[PDB]
């Protein structure tokens, strides 16, 4: 036998291209020296004289994709409490309105995982266990030809003000997902509307009180990808 | 070589008590090439919040970690994150008339940049 | 002996499709670069 040849590993750490040559050589006697990027194989110089040209296949240029995740929640509502005691007249016509975007980033290489996590490290009792709790994405795309599969987890989470239970309540917001992404496309990852429309009327059929609630509650989320190849 | 740089600091979180750094941070993994750099990246950016909601205390967070591939002196978005806040309400009337109105416009941007460059 | 080439897979992640690919040079010989959706495989 075996001689001993070093190769320049180029375009990829010479740590990933060690079972892969692994193979080639089969038939420890490959190394990798991590700081110059270089491999150290042993094995007949036949095979040896291949390896050249076998890593010219398996040592190209990594791309890097760049997921931008949106998080949008539109949330309105109104509402009208009326009592008609009798001659006392309460009413009420609370109106709300809410847009939250939130647009998480993260660049990662082919075939790497990449997270970003922004919020609030919190402990929760199971003995405690901490835990992140706010926006966060993790990503795991692999490039093809251009395409992108995306193995995503986003979760957009806050806490509550609940004592309502033993410890912390937390308000979530999750998709985890596989889809297949184009070059600079956005799709729709997943998402949730949501409409509430209470009404409640007590009357008679000498006091007479005769109030009447209302309500409409609509909400609308949205969670969208866009994932772009750097190269 | 890995090298890491923490500036913050050390906090006792109950698990028991286990310490751990709270600030910023900065761990990497790099190697050069030929130039080109592979970087295994974590940059993590914490503090300690006042909020006694818990059962101990609560930090803020804020991490990437990653692996990109930096030019011998580029700048990379090694990620990010902007939100907007945009709440309203309006309690009204459709003898007392209280009337009160609320709103908000929060708007926020993070940005984490990455500048590798070989000395030689 | 086997010699050893690598394969681009174009559609799918290269991963999902060693097990399948194990069996057609069945007779550690695939392996998957998943950086750059690659099978690497050894057989004759
Ligand atoms: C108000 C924004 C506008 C977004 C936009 O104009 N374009 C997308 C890219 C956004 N960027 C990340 C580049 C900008 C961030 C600002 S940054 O600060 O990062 O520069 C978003 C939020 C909700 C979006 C709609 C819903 O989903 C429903 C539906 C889904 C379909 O699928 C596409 C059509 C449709 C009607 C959507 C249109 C549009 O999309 C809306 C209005
Ligand atoms: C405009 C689009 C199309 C249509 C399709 C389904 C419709 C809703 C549902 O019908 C349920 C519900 C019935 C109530 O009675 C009135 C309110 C509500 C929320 C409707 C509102 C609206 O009309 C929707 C969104
Ligand atoms: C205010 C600074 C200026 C930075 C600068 O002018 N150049 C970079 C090198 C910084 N240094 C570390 C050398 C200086 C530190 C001072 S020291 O005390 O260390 O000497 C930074 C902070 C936020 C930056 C923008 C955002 O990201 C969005 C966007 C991303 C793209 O990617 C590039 C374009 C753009 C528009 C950015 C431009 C610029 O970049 C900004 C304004
Ligand atoms: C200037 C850039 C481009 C555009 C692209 C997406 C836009 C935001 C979204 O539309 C969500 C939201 C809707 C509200 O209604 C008004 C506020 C807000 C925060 C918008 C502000 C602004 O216009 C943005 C950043």
């Amino acid at each position: 036998d075996n001689v001993t040849q070093t190769f320049k590993i180029n375009n990829v750490r010479a740590k990933d291209l060690i079972r892969v040559v692994e193979l080639f050589v089969k038939s420890s006697n490959v190394l990798s020296v991590d700081g110059s990027n270089l491999l150290v194989v042993s094995a007949p110089k036949d095979i040896l004289d291949n390896l050249p040209q076998f890593l010219s296949t398996v040592d190209l240029p990594t791309d890097q994709i760049l997921i931008e995740g949106l998080i949008f929640e539109v949330q309105q509502g109104d509402a009208l409490d009326f009592s008609f005691a009798a001659l006392s007249v309460r009413a009420l016509k609370t109106n709300s309105h809410s847009k939250i975007l939130s647009v998480p980033r993260i660049l990662t290489l082919s075939g790497q995982k990449g997270s970003i996590s922004v919020g609030q490290n919190v402990p929760f009792i199971t003995t405690v266990e901490r835990q992140n709790v706010g926006i966060s994405m993790s990503v795991f795309p692999v490039a093809m030809a251009g395409n992108i599969v995306l193995d995503i987890t986003i979760k957009a989470d806050s806490l509550s003000s609940s004592t309502q239970a033993s410890d912390v309540i937390t308000n979530q917001r999750s998709i985890a997902t596989t889809v297949n992404l184009r070059d600079g496309q956005t799709l729709l990852l997943g998402g949730l509307t949501d409409y509430k429309n209470t009404s409640q009327d007590s009357g008679v059929p000498g006091l007479l009180f005769s109030s009447r609630s209302d309500s409409n509650e609509e909400s609308t989320l949205y969670v969208l990808v866009k994932a772009t190849i750097v190269r």
